[PDB]
């Protein structure tokens, strides 16, 4: 079966613009990122401050911002959790959903910043919203039934040993709630013709989940045959940015190959799982192998690789622009 939305390839002009990264772009991304480079364990004041920063940043861009807040039992007792859901045009039937988690692991050995996991993805989602604001507010007025939605899940990390019951608190809770929230085509703006919408989960056209990003030379693969058409757009975008000489490399005449033109047989538990079980198509942007720094106290600011982060920003900006035809 083909992808339900015809994926029009990005004009060269637009590929070039989305692939430019000014010095002001860098500075703005880095300033955003600084806000996330703090321990933000569930229940903590800093966690509250990060949640508030996300909320304010996006209300400032005129997005609709809601919070799914609840208390859940954990191996450490009751804990408050709040998912943050920002939607550019609430009434648009279909959402391109970009996501990541904003809580950081409670590490037994000491203070854990979780720079790749996932302070970087958090900043990249806000950066996308801000760098593309003009283009996005224009897309919003088209009435074409498609919009952008940003989900920052809470409580992705286990408190103790990873289990089905100790992990994904926020995503399990939000998938469930959206599944039970019934709606229909007639209630929504411009659903595609062959649509089946019974609940809010059906409006998630594809969920692109960013995780563990920011270390040098990540390797991605297609994890889901269902989203191979979308994943291939990432492969192609990166390839065009390389052709254009828009990627920051150590030496002349290298190319990035982040997005492998293959699929791998790998099972990664992450915030996608509760949506995957409800038939949401998933593109899982997570490196394999994981960064060397994963769940160590070295997952910190100085171990981020800035040229890679800028290269990923180019890819993601050109991808959002291509998907939404910005
Ligand atoms: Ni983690």
């Amino acid at each position: 079966l083909k992808w339900p939305r015809d994926l029009r390839p990005l004009a060269h002009h637009d590929l070039l613009y989305m692939g430019q990264i000014s010095e002001e772009d860098r500075g703005d991304f880095n300033a955003t990122l600084r806000n996330f480079l703090v321990p933000r364990v569930v229940g903590s004041q800093k966690h509250r401050e990060v949640r508030e920063f996300i909320v304010r940043s996006l209300k400032d861009l005129d997005w609709d911002v809601e919070e799914d807040c609840f208390d859940g039992q954990t191996p450490h007792g009751i804990k408050p959790f709040c998912n943050v859901i920002a939607t550019l045009n609430p009434s648009a039937c279909h959402r391109l959903v970009l996501a990541c988690h904003y809580d950081s692991l409670l590490h037994k050995e000491g203070t854990f910043i979780g720079a790749t996991d996932s302070a970087v993805p958090c900043a990249q989602l806000l950066y996308l919203a801000r760098s593309l604001n003009g283009k996005l507010q224009n897309q919003k007025t088209r009435g074409d039934g498609l919009t952008l939605q940003l989900v920052f899940f809470d409580g992705e990390e286990a408190f103790e040993r990873w289990s089905s019951h100790d992990s994904l608190y926020g995503s399990r809770h939000l998938a469930q709630k959206w599944h039970e929230d019934r709606t229909s085509a007639e209630r929504l703006e411009s659903c595609l013709e062959r649509s089946e919408i019974a609940n809010q989960i059906d409006r998630m056209e594809v969920m692109v989940l960013l995780d563990l990003l920011g270390a040098e030379n990540p390797r991605f693969y297609s994890y889901f045959g269902e989203t191979q058409p979308v994943y291939r757009r990432l492969v192609n975008i990166e390839s065009r940015l390389n052709d254009a000489g828009l990627m920051e490399l150590p030496r002349r005449r290298r190319r990035t190959n982040y997005f492998s033109n293959s699929s791998t047989v790998g099972f990664i538990e992450d915030d996608h799982i509760p949506f995957l079980k409800r038939s949401v198509p998933i593109v899982h942007i997570i490196p394999s192998p994981f960064p060397d720094v994963w769940h160590t106290l070295d997952d910190n600011e100085q171990n981020l690789h800035h040229p890679t982060i800028s290269n990923l920003n180019k890819i993601f900006k050109a991808f959002v622009s291509e998907y939404l035809q910005l």
